[PDB]
């Protein structure tokens, strides 16, 4: 699984 | 923001 | 903030 | 199993 | 800032 | 600040 | 897993 | 088992 973001 | 996630 | 968790 | 956060 | 995770 | 851990 | 970020 | 994080 994975995740990705921005703040 | 931006949010992607998957599992 | 973000979260992913499995189990 | 995992845990991935941001805080 | 930038995230990206994954396992 | 992030965190990713797994067992 | 691996896990990258900025901050 | 494996731990990686930011602070």
């Amino acid at each position: 699984g994975y995740l990705l973001g921005s703040a």
